[PDB]
């Protein structure tokens, strides 16, 4: 048993809810908190913006320690800070940016980076701002994380078209 409350089961082991992730996790303090990274681990705006002001930028600083001792992430690989405020541990992902030019294919090994935690609160990869199909995100999540995954989805919109359009 776990402290998720209101999800939809999809699978043996994905979960959805249309909940702020921020909030999501100020309520829950889970052990791992996904972040929608880019390489650099500029928090700006998005997932990595809007998580990184609940944390009143101690997210941002501490990314920046991390790339100038380790360089920038691979598009496709992650890294695991701290989850300040918010969670216990924050697992930074990179997904393709559509809106650079990024290989899709790559969402795959983005998603992969999940399997090496037994439960996290995360959103969809590659989605919102970094322009995917957020359709084609859910697909490949189920497809890919064996491990418990509760996806937060801040549009309503698109939580109930990815609800209705999930095979
Ligand atoms: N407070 C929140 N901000 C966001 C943004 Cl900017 C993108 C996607 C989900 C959330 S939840």
């Amino acid at each position: 048993v776990n402290s998720f409350s209101g999800y939809l089961k999809l699978t043996d082991n994905v979960y959805i809810k249309n909940a702020d992730i921020v909030e999501e996790a100020k309520k829950v303090k889970p052990t791992v908190v996904v972040n929608a990274a880019n390489v650099y681990l500029k928090h700006g705006g998005g997932v990595a913006g809007a998580l990184n002001k609940a944390t009143n930028n101690a997210m941002q600083v501490e990314s920046d320690d991390y790339i100038a001792t380790n360089g920038p992430l691979k598009v496709g690989g992650s890294c695991v800070l701290s989850g300040h405020n918010l969670a216990k541990h924050c697992l930074h992902v990179v997904g393709p940016n559509v809106n650079k030019g990024e290989d899709i294919q790559l969402l795959k090994s983005a998603y992969e980076n999940f399997n090496q935690h037994e439960v996290l609160l995360a959103p969809l990869l590659s989605a919102g701002i970094f322009g995917a199909d957020p359709i084609h995100s859910l697909r490949v999540c189920v497809d890919t994380v064996r491990t418990n995954v509760y996806l937060a989805v801040f549009d309503k919109n698109l939580y109930d078209k990815l609800v209705s359009s999930f095979l």
